[PDB]
């Protein structure tokens, strides 16, 4: 389904914080017993409105907050850090979880530079018949 | 293997409980502030022993104790959530951890209907011959 | 990148210990009432410097700290038990990501023993063509 912002209103710009993980340390900036405090780990950025991607994302944070409740609800974990790598088992279960069927809709197999492997040694055998 | 039930009995019936994960929420109950307590979030359901696979469930537990056993003792995490994402990420890398040999027995990969889209198309060419 | 062990000396030799997740148990060894405490679960070997395996991983040890400690300073989980978990999803989805284009150079398909099952089936219909 396509997300339809139904807010009151919409901050367009998305001013964010996050980690870099993996960081280009310079010199001993990387040991704890020398590195930033944790004030101090984040980076910053600024998004614009492009595509309605803000605007549609505030809508997406919002829309996802029954189905996340309901989760957490039913999970036993205090803490729970692993919503993302599930998703991308199922993401690979989805394409690869049973036998794939080439052409099939649900197979994701390209045969088509392997086609013109063997259209184009057509000529193999049927031409070279002296 | 398949399973032998060895038990002195066995229950035939399973009267279960578990927690519905996406529940087709009424109103505001999936909001925490309103839904239901730590006790109000099971469903119930009852099956019977049909293909015999009820007490041969109750062995399959049974028979599964000791290498669930084993496995606690050798980590050191304290609650484990794991074992199921566990054997999904197996199950991938039994069928794609290395290259898919077609026709292999260990690659699941179906051409059947792919060699039908290139043996109805050996009249391309020999047919077409003029 | 190869590795180059740079430090001051190498202990050529490793004296590990370990578990053995799925240990043959003997009687009710298993059951952890009866088993071993928490100093008895190990089991030990001896591994030499064949192929410079043993300075290679103590060098490996030491250039992985920098890019482990900066995971765990961008991680709010207070022990990290998924590296190795991660690891696996990720080598899933770098092959099998996205569609498998057959020859591609990123597409571990092998279509070499069924391209035989097809030349040798081009004798199928044009050496059977009376
Ligand atoms: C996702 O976005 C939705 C849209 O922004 C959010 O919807 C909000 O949902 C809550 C309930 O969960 C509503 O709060 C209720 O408000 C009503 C109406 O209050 C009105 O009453 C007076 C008198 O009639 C009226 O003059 C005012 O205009 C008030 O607005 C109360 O009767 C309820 O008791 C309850 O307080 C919000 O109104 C509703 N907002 C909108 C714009 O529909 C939703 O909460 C978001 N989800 C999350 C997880 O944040
Ligand atoms: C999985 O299912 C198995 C079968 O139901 C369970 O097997 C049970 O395993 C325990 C040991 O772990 C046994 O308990 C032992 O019992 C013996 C014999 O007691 C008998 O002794 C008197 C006098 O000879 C006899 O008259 C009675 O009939 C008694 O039965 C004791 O000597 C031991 O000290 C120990 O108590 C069970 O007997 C055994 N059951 C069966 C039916 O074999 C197994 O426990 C299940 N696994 C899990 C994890 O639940
Ligand atoms: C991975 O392996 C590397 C190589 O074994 C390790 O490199 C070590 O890194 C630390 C810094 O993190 C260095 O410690 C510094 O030492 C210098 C120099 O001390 C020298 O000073 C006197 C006077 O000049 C000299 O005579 C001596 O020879 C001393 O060696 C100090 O100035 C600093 O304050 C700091 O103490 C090590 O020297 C360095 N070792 C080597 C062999 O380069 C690295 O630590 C390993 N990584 C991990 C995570 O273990
Ligand atoms: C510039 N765009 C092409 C890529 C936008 C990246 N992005 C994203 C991706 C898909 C949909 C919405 C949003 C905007 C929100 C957001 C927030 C944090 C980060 Cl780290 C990326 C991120
Ligand atoms: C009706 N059967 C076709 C499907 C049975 C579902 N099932 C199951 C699946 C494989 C083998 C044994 C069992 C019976 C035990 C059990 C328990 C809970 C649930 Cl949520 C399903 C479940
Ligand atoms: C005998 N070698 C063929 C296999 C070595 C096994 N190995 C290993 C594998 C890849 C590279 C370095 C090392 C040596 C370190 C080490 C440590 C523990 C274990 Cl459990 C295996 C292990």
């Amino acid at each position: 389904e396509a997300i339809v912002n139904a807010q009151p209103k919409c901050n367009p710009n998305l001013h964010y914080w996050t980690t870099q993980d993996e960081g280009a340390a310079i010199g001993l900036a990387w040991i704890p017993y020398f590195g930033p405090a944790a004030e101090g780990i984040y980076i910053e950025g600024l998004m614009h409105n492009q595509d309605g991607l803000i605007c549609g994302l505030r809508q997406l944070a919002n829309e996802t907050t029954q189905a996340l409740q309901l989760f957490l609800r039913a999970t036993t974990e205090l803490r729970t850090f692993s919503i993302l790598n599930r998703k991308a088992i199922d993401f690979l279960l989805q394409r690869w979880g049973g036998t794939c069927h080439i052409l099939g809709p649900d197979c994701c197999i390209e045969p088509a530079d392997w086609t013109k492997n063997i259209t184009d040694k057509i000529d193999q055998i049927i031409h070279d018949f002296v």
